């Protein structure tokens, strides 16, 4: 099996659909990655995650290095064995969470409480976890930022990107079996995004993430930045938008050339009682669902919608029952995967523009 | 299919093993019933409950009448449809929980806050839920109690038992498709237990519960009372010990003629980090399991023990992850079902005495 082989099968405008072949499996793109923070996709067994259609999940380096610890997970046989997911795992670098969840920043890296993270240590931690797609250690520039502060931050991220590349390449077993993605920064500024893209391309990565855009800038601004940022990245490698997003965010980002996504929304909002449907999100705890015998979504193919009603799930979530969180989460992840499948098929079939319009019309109605 | 047919296939001492055939399925005895309080066996899909070997689950009349409500569940198609469990369900009468969870007691029944429960209303609620085994509405005498107070309480329960019988029999659809169990009371007093047994037998029930013994009297005292109480009940009907218990409680009660059990222990203690093993319970959060790659129990056949380590489950429970509760609960219910299976097979094979001794020796070691 290939270490990493990205093939584009079809295009429509800026949108692409295809596959990433890796040693632990094939990733169909555009892809959505369920987030598995503390070595679990919350409230789901791995077989259930797979049953929804997920090809790859995301693990969080920051969380796992603290609990249970990277060396410990390696001693226990790696993250795949540990959590019982045998397909690809992408690990974030810890660069974002080290700032949002903990700090002292310097050229060497970040020291923090509740430890030190550097490009080299991040790569080593991801090696110990046995990650399939390794993220370069970066800095998520706060939003908003002055052009000059965004520039100095992006430039540090680019130096860290080179250091991540070198650390990764130095570890033969990692270089042979895993892939490395670089992260574009530059805030909302076109010239900095270009400088960042050029720096990353000069180094060379297996894939390129658009970083710094899951920062509450709003969809309009996010799209504006994607409009010029994604074409700067190498066309022949995957484009990964970190931390995005709602279903309409995803459709628009794919329209702008994004191939990969991760977001806690389907899992987290699922536990909180929000279910995604083709007619938009619903709050299942709302009184209007108390005697509603329809499934969460009446076109959804997931196991939850085959078996249980809105009324039942309403009851569970209001009662604080774990099964409520389980069913909501499975449905939401399945919905996200069905969305990605519809996206992939429509691009392949050259009807993605129509799909996007049809989707938005119904979802917002 | 039979409404209710109890067959004893084999005996050893006071212990029996056999089957209860009902319209929604066969119940292998001795049986353990997972408790499904608010129309869910906590943290388990019904298919998972079934996969562990459970033939029947328990639903709680008190909880369900408040949330989502009995008439509502009936409107939604009954409890079986509502929660997606199509096999037998035994419903408790609400008689215990109305006192422990809420009161005004009278001959008519119990009025309470956070409503009124009577033998007739209890039976009607259980009818609306679509219960397969209906419990007579009773009074769980507090422990300890004077002989005279235990007597007046038991006598009220016996009058309520007759009223439950009459209400059940009046509802043709219920009488044709469900079964009715009476509940023996009398605290720890032999003469009152006898009076109670005689009263219940005079009325006639499909099964007989030993009530009033899940009250913190200790195992020695519980066994003492079972020693004389169970032989008072009709031999040819099932004997149900409500709210019991730990694995050794169950083995001893079967040695004393009990055929059916329910307990929240495997589910509740599972979520709290206690896993049952053949070498006794373990607290999975304990530091000694942090790098333990063995399954929860190395003889257990459950899906959890086929796939995940102690170390992983340790990590999940310490992290407050829902999957931790899911895996612990599935294992614990599976352990309980494997215990019942070993009990059934050993009685059938005429080696139950040896099994009980072997079990106790290892479990307490
Ligand atoms: N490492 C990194 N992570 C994220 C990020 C932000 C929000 C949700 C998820 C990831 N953004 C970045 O620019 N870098
Ligand atoms: N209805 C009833 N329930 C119980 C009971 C006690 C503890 C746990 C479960 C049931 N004991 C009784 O004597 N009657
Ligand atoms: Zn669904
Ligand atoms: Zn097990």
């Amino acid at each position: 099996r290939p270490r990493f082989s990205f093939s584009i099968a079809a295009r429509e405008g800026k949108a692409r659909t295809g596959t990433i072949e890796m040693k632990r499996g094939v990733i169909r793109t555009p892809a959505f990655m369920p987030v598995g923070t503390a070595a679990t996709v919350k409230a789901l067994k791995p077989e259930t995650v797979r049953a929804t259609g997920a090809d790859i999940i995301l693990g969080n380096t920051y969380h796992l290095m603290l609990r249970p610890g990277a060396e410990r997970i390696a001693k226990l046989g790696g993250l795949h064995s540990f959590m019982g997911w045998d397909r690809p795992i992408l690990t974030d670098s810890g660069g974002y969470q080290v700032m949002s969840l903990s700090t002292k920043q310097s050229e060497e890296g970040v020291t923090f409480k509740s430890h030190m993270l550097s490009p080299e240590r991040s790569i080593e931690i991801q090696h110990l976890l046995g990650s399939d797609i390794v993220m370069a250690f970066d800095e998520c520039t706060p939003y908003p930022a002055t052009p000059s502060r965004a520039a100095s931050s992006m430039e540090r991220s680019m130096r860290w990107a080179k250091r991540s590349r070198d650390a990764f390449d130095s570890r033969k077993e990692q270089a042979e079996n895993a892939a490395l993605f670089g992260i574009q920064q530059g805030s909302v500024f076109e010239n900095l995004r270009q400088q960042s893209a050029d720096a990353l391309a000069e180094i060379g990565f297996d894939g390129y993430a658009v970083g710094g855009l899951a920062v509450g800038e709003g969809q309009d601004e996010m799209f504006r930045v994607l409009d010029f940022s994604v074409p700067m990245l190498p066309d022949d490698k995957p484009h990964y938008l970190m931390g995005v997003g709602k279903p309409d965010d995803i459709v628009g980002a794919v329209e702008r050339g994004i191939d990969m996504f991760d977001c806690v929304l389907p899992t987290r909002s699922g536990r909180n009682g929000q279910a995604f449907t083709w007619d938009g999100p619903i709050n299942i705890r709302n009184a209007r669902f108390s005697e509603d015998l329809k499934p969460l979504d009446s076109e959804c193919h997931c196991a939850v919608c085959q078996k249980w009603s809105r009324a039942y799930i309403h009851h569970l979530i209001r009662a604080g029952e774990i099964l409520g969180a389980m069913l909501m989460t499975e449905h939401n992840i399945a919905f996200y995967q069905q969305l990605m499948q519809k996206i992939r098929d429509s691009i392949s079939e050259g009807r993605f523009s129509q799909f996007a319009q049809d989707f938005r019309a119904r979802y917002f109605a």
